[PDB]
């Protein structure tokens, strides 16, 4: 619904990881590198090195919205991949101004890259 893109055409989200390209990830994040960093530091958003398994919300002393600090469990790659479909819809009431990464392989590819990022 809606007149804007939706195809894809790269269609299991699980398959699409295990083939992911990590050079691929390492470029999209550069989307991501205004907010977050690799290397512990917070910032507008947490580190998101070793993101990857960790609780949602559990960076200390960075401030999350309710329904982030409400919603427990961890950032597996399915998690991951839901919330970055699109963040505003997937997290209602999220202060992740982020349009979200549309295209699966994007998507695969990012979560690919960060788990090298422990
Ligand atoms: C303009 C800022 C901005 C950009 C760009 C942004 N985030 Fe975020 N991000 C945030 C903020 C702010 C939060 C905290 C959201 C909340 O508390 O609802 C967050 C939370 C996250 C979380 C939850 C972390 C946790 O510790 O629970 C993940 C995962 C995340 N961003 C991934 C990404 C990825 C991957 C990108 C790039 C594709 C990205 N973000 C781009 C601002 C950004
Ligand atoms: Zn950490
Ligand atoms: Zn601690
Ligand atoms: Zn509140
Ligand atoms: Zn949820």
């Amino acid at each position: 619904m809606g007149h804007g893109a939706e195809g894809e055409e790269h269609a299991d989200f699980a398959t699409v990881l295990a083939s992911a390209d990590p050079a691929a990830g390492e470029k999209v994040f550069g989307k991501c590198k205004a907010c977050h960093k690799l290397d512990g530091n917070d910032g507008v958003g947490p580190h998101l090195n070793g993101v990857v398994g960790r609780t949602v919300a559990g960076v200390d002393g960075f401030n999350y919205s309710d329904p982030m600090k409400a919603h427990g469990g961890d950032w597996t790659p399915e998690a991951l991949q839901e919330f970055l479909t699109n963040p505003k819809a997937v997290v209602k009431g999220t202060k992740m101004a982020f349009a979200g990464l549309p295209k699966i392989e994007d998507r695969a590819n990012l979560i690919a890259y960060l788990e090298g990022q422990q």
